C-alpha cells in the first residue's frame, strides 16, 4: 500500500477544486472549455465540441485512474482493481440498457474503469449481448466470462443486470474497504430491488449478502412493491432516499451516499482509504464535468442541473 499511496498522492494535486464546479455552473460553453483547458484535462482536450469534452475526461482518467491496477500488486492492487472493475460492471449495465432502448452511445456515462473507451464502443457496436462478451474477452475482462454465464440462464435485461452484479459481488466476497464495500452491496440491493420491483421473482435469488443497512427484509419489501422502505432509512447513510420514487432519483442519491463514505478515506493516508477517496472523487469529477458541460452546451435549466451536481 505504501507504493500505491505514493502514486495516489502524486495525482491528488490535480483533482479539480470545488471552485471549478462552482464557476462552471454559470459559464458559456466556450468559457467552460477555457476553464477546463487550464486543468489537467487540458492535455487531452483537442476540440471545441461536446464530444471533445467527454473524450478529454475519458482519456485523462484512463491515465490518472484506470491505470492504477497495473502499477501495483498484492493487496493494494486488489483494492484498486476491485473498485475499477465495479465501475466496469456499471458501464456494462449502462451499455446493455442503452442498447435495449436504442439510445446513442454518446448518451452512455462511462465511469473510470480498466477498459479503453474503444472497447466499450466495440461492445456497443456488437449485435447482441453474446457479441459484447466476445469483445470484452479480447482484453481479457472478467465480465466477458460473467456475461456468457448469465446469458445461458436468461436474456431478460433487468435479470441480466442483476445477475451480472450478483456474480461480481460474490467474487468480491471471495477495514475502510470492508466498510465501503458493505455500502456498495447495500446500494446494489436497492437498485436491483427497484429494477425487479413487481417482477414476482424470488428475492433470495437476487439478494446480495455482505451489506450493512439493507437487510433481506428491506430488500424483499422494496422488490415486492413497498416504496415506503426508502422513507424508513433516516437513521442510516441512505436517509436522503426518502421520497424517491424513480430510478433516476435513486441513482442520484446512491452516488452521494457512496461518495461521502469514500471521502472518509482521507483519514487513512497510509492505508487503502486514500485510494478509495481518490478514485471516487475522480468519479464524481467525471460525472459533474459531463453534466456541467451539457448545461453550458445545451443551456439546460440551472436548478435541475445544480441538483444533479451537488451532494447534500
Amino acid at each position: 500500500f505504501a507504493y500505491l499511496n505514493a502514486r495516489v498522492r502524486v495525482r491528488r494535486g490535480t483533482l479539480l477544486k470545488e471552485s471549478f464546479f462552482q464557476e462552471a455552473l454559470d459559464l458559456s460553453f466556450a468559457d467552460f472549455l477555457r476553464l477546463l483547458s487550464e486543468t489537467v484535462y487540458g492535455g487531452e482536450l483537442a476540440g471545441q465540441g461536446l464530444p471533445d469534452v467527454d473524450r478529454a475526461v475519458l482519456r485523462t482518467q484512463a491515465k490518472l485512474v484506470g491505470d492504477l491496477p497495473r502499477l501495483v500488486t498484492g493487496e493494494a492492487r486488489e483494492a484498486v482493481r476491485l473498485l475499477l472493475l465495479r465501475n466496469d460492471l456499471h458501464n456494462l449495465q449502462a451499455l446493455l440498457r442503452a442498447k435495449a432502448t436504442g439510445r446513442p452511445f454518446e448518451e452512455v456515462l462511462l465511469l473510470p474503469g480498466t477498459l479503453r473507451e474503444e472497447v466499450w464502443r466495440q461492445a456497443y457496436e456488437a449485435q447482441d449481448p453474446a457479441g459484447m462478451a466476445q469483445v470484452l474477452a479480447v482484453p481479457g475482462h472478467p465480465l466477458a466470462r460473467a456475461l456468457r454465464a448469465v446469458l445461458r440462464e436468461t436474456q431478460d435485461l433487468a435479470r441480466v443486470e442483476a445477475l451480472l452484479a450478483k456474480r461480481f459481488f460474490e467474487d468480491v466476497a471471495k477495514p475502510a474497504l470492508r466498510d465501503y464495500l458493505a455500502l456498495e452491496v447495500d446500494a446494489e440491493n436497492l437498485r436491483t430491488a427497484f429494477k425487479l420491483q413487481g417482477s414476482g421473482l424470488a428475492p433470495d435469488a437476487f439478494f446480495l449478502k455482505g451489506g450493512r443497512f439493507v437487510d433481506r427484509v428491506r430488500f424483499a419489501r422494496l422488490m415486492e412493491g413497498d416504496y415506503a422502505v426508502l422513507d424508513e432509512l433516516s437513521g442510516t447513510p441512505f436517509s436522503g432516499l426518502s421520497g424517491v420514487r424513480d430510478l433516476k432519483a435513486l441513482e442520484r442519491g446512491l452516488r452521494c451516499v457512496l461518495l461521502k463514505e469514500a471521502k472518509k478515506g482521507v483519514q487513512d493516508p497510509l492505508g487503502v482509504g486514500l485510494v478509495l477517496a481518490y478514485v471516487k472523487e475522480r468519479e464524481w469529477e467525471a460525472v459533474r464535468l459531463r453534466l456541467l458541460a451539457r448545461r453550458a452546451y445545451f443551456g439546460l435549466p440551472r436548478a435541475q442541473v445544480e441538483e444533479e451536481v451537488v451532494c447534500p
